[PDB]
């Protein structure tokens, strides 16, 4: 069983082309099962992504308090689902943004848990 922490890093971060979430959303398991309609990527170093759970408090979008936004803006890749998206058949729109993220944190010691926004 994959911890929260772990599937973060599996479904988010890619420290660090049309193409781009067509390629990830597969290698990164979020077409198994059904095609996971809208996900975010982010280009920064682990560490900076971590960093965001000792900074900004704000409000989950499920009404949480654990959950914190980046100081800065960061560079992301949003992955959209297309009309044509059919699973098995998974068809994602790429789009490069730079914006803060909002992450959950949780566990000793605190780090991201789930992507909540990007803003």
């Amino acid at each position: 069983k994959e911890s929260a922490a772990a599937k973060f890093e599996r479904q988010h971060m890619d420290s660090g082309s049309s193409n781009y979430c067509n390629l990830m959303m597969c290698c990164r398991k979020m077409t198994q099962g059904k095609c996971k309609p809208v996900n975010t990527f982010v280009h920064e170093s682990l560490a900076d992504v971590k960093a965001v759970c000792s900074q900004k408090k704000v409000t989950c979008k499920n009404g949480q308090t654990n959950c914190y936004q980046s100081k800065s803006t960061m560079r992301i890749t949003d992955c959209r689902e297309t009309g044509s998206s059919k699973y098995p058949n998974c068809a994602y729109k790429t789009t490069q943004v730079e914006k803060h993220i909002i992450v959950a944190c949780g566990g000793k010691p605190s780090v991201p848990v789930h992507f909540d926004a990007s803003v």
